[PDB]
């Protein structure tokens, strides 16, 4: 089964993004595959993707302008967080990472996925309450990220109340962006958003959230007044290699110029690119 045989999803010429991004910038939200050969697919993985290790992750990471990234646990890998761990050890300080997890996880082993730069766990809702369970003996300075559609949030919402750690929400929960910034789900999102000191979200993936493709304006006119208005909670990554995204393969250079459109002032980008993804993933730099 080789390479390229193998399901590619990213664009392997990505353009130059025009967009500068400020020193010390964090990529919080890529990952990476394999190399199959090091590191097998779980078998339940969905779908086979081409290897997209760290030499291409810090490759990607170096073209768009970045200094730092967290690598967030694919699923084509399910809860063997192998490959992530080497990549994050192969940035040389530069990355931080999200594990998945089997809810019966040793307090040891997380204290092993910490020493190896894990600093939170995600959760896909597209296992009831072991949920809440794992969450509430996670070690110390770690949150939950959790990926959910706009259609049940509400049924979701008891649940996030109940969790004792911070939370970053991906995607911004995948808000219909046609619907303009102050449409239904943006109202429901900012009401999650109220509810806590400490929920944080992704301003990402407008491939994904406004089916209109690039300029994608939709998301642009819809996201900005949401990282406006919630500026110290927000952070940003390129979603790279981009599971799944075979049929709509982005252009990463376009994705990264969509931050100047959603952070239009230098400050907002310093907050979502550095100021705040520091605090949640290299707090004892802080």
């Amino acid at each position: 089964l080789t390479n390229d045989e193998r399901i590619l999803s990213w664009n392997e010429t990505p353009s130059k993004p025009r967009y500068t991004p400020p020193p010390g910038a964090i990529d919080a939200h890529c990952h990476v595959f394999g190399p199959m050969a090091q590191f097998p697919f779980s078998p339940k993985a969905k779908y086979l993707p081409r290897d997209a290790g760290p030499d291409m992750l810090f490759a990607l990471r170096d073209h768009l302008g970045f200094a730092r990234n967290v690598i967030v646990q694919a699923s084509c890998h399910g809860t063997d967080n192998a490959a992530t761990l080497d990549a994050i050890a192969r940035a040389q300080g530069k990355a931080r990472g999200i594990a998945v997890v089997d809810p019966a996880i040793d307090e040891a082993e997380l204290a092993a996925l910490h020493e190896g730069g894990m600093r939170g766990i995600r959760f896909n809702f597209l296992p009831k309450d072991k949920f809440l369970e794992v969450a509430g003996r996670l070690p110390a300075g770690w949150h939950v990220v959790i990926y959910f559609e706009a259609d049940i949030l509400e049924e979701l919402r008891p649940f996030m109340d109940a969790i004792p750690v911070p939370i970053v929400i991906d995607h911004m929960g995948r808000p219909d962006v046609r619907q303009g910034p102050d449409g239904a789900d943006m109202k429901a999102f900012r009401r999650l958003l109220d509810s806590r000191e400490d929920i944080w979200f992704k301003a990402t993936c407008p491939d994904r959230l406004d089916p209109a493709g690039p300029p994608w304006d939709d998301f642009a006119r819809s996201v900005a007044p949401l990282v406006a208005d919630y500026a110290d909670r927000v952070i940003w990554g390129t979603n790279w290699p981009h599971p799944n995204m075979q049929d709509a393969i982005p252009d990463d250079g376009l994705v990264v110029d969509m931050i100047p459109r959603i952070a239009p002032t230098p400050e907002l980008q310093h907050k979502m690119l550095v100021t705040n993804p520091m605090r949640l993933y290299w707090s004892e730099e802080m």
